[PDB]
């Protein structure tokens, strides 16, 4: 049974709620990006209209085979009527494709919903200054003070010059890095752009790479594994024994390798400076472990919260124990107190 923080209340809707059959009384399902937690359910055979982003669209009718007819994709920072009802989609600044999603209700209620979201200052200039929301529907990942990370742009230029180095200095070294979903792109693109190379990846996930409108992406991707020195690999496979495997299928046309693996937020992060991270080693392998987050830090959260003013917030995330909804319910507290609201 669907839970009440995926219920949109005074509408026929829901929000990533693709899991629990049929929900009585929805007449739209909303799905705010295409990562598996928030699209778990959907195949070829849901037969209920599904409302999403372009690009969230494309990827729902290629890669899990929804038919066309029952996808309705929507422009963003577009004022739409759904049902009888006003919605915009906004930029989520989380994955390709990812939306937050504000409803207009019919009795004068305004809710928004993050899904996921990095909120950034740019947010307060958007459509959302234009009027007040009532409900926050919150991305609460890392609702508390310990979760801090540098911005994307320092992890890139981390990652950039990093390998720009290793492969100056050694001609003959491999980089590999690793991927799961959708998002964090730029990683291995901003790497195989400074070394002029395309980025080399399996025959599914350049299907998957495809469907992101991704400007010049044709310049950028391959699956000619020979002719690139930046390949992507599943996540899994970045380990020792996965590099090491992967080292041999090269044909000898490499002798080191140099990986990264994004993650979002370590507790290496309570201590080490981005500047100072250094890898883990062993013989020609190298791996780095990079704080490369598509999720708000605890004073982005903060910030935006503090900004917008809700009347009532809702999280979404670390619903499930007392201790972290008692947590987040408190720094909800302090935050409005600071501010005033
Ligand atoms: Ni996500």
């Amino acid at each position: 049974t669907c839970p009440f923080y995926k219920k949109i209340p005074g509408t026929g809707f829901t929000v990533d709620a693709f899991q629990y059959g049929v929900v009585e009384g929805c007449t739209a399902y909303f799905l705010t990006h295409f990562h598996s937690d928030h699209y778990a359910g959907l195949s070829k055979h849901f037969t209920f209209p599904v409302y999403c982003s372009e690009i969230t669209g494309n990827l729902l009718k290629n890669k899990l085979h929804v038919q066309e007819q029952y996808i309705h994709p929507l422009p963003l920072d577009t004022e739409c009527i759904v049902n009888g009802v006003k919605v915009v989609l906004l930029d989520a600044n989380h994955c390709p494709g990812a939306v937050m999603i504000l409803f207009y209700l019919p009795n004068g209620t305004v809710i928004l919903h993050t899904g996921d979201f990095r909120a950034d200052p740019s947010m307060e200039r958007s459509l959302l200054a234009d009027q007040k929301v009532h409900m926050l529907y919150l991305d609460t990942t890392y609702c508390s003070p310990e979760y801090t990370f540098p911005s994307q742009q320092e992890v890139i230029r981390f990652a950039i010059n990093t390998a720009f180095e290793a492969v100056t200095l050694n001609p003959h070294a491999l980089v590999v890095c690793g991927t799961y979903s959708i998002g964090k792109e730029k990683v291995f693109l901003a790497i195989a752009d400074v070394l002029g190379s395309k980025v080399g990846m399996s025959q599914e996930k350049y299907k998957t790479l495809q469907c992101l409108n991704i400007p010049e992406i044709n310049s950028l991707i391959t699956t000619d594994m020979c002719s690139s020195l930046v390949h992507l690999l599943p996540m899994m496979q970045i380990n020792f024994k996965g590099l090491q495997s992967h080292l041999k299928k090269c044909g000898g046309k490499y002798n080191q390798i140099l990986a990264f693996r994004p993650t979002g937020w370590t507790h290496s992060n309570k201590f080490t400076r981005i500047a100072d991270v250094i890898p883990q080693t062993k013989g020609n392998i190298s791996i780095y472990g990079i704080p490369y987050s598509e999720h708000s830090s605890y004073l982005e959260m903060k910030r935006f919260v503090q900004w917008l003013k809700p009347q009532k917030i809702i999280p979404t995330v670390n619903v499930g124990t007392w201790k972290s909804r008692s947590t987040m319910e408190k720094y909800f507290r302090e935050w409005k107190l600071e501010a005033g609201y």
